[PDB]
């Protein structure tokens, strides 16, 4: 699921909505650009 994002990678404050909801953390790649969203779920772009 879409979900808006703060710090897309490099390019922090740019596109808002990016990220996909994940769980708690996100593996090496997926970018944490809402570290944390939601209960135990958290907003990562890949490489962006």
């Amino acid at each position: 699921a879409a979900c808006k994002c703060d710090d897309e990678g490099p390019d922090i404050r740019t596109a808002p909505l990016t990220g996909t909801v994940d769980l708690g953390s996100c593996n090496a790649g997926w970018e944490k650009c809402a570290s944390y969203y939601t209960i135990i779920a958290d907003c990562c772009r890949k490489k962006k």
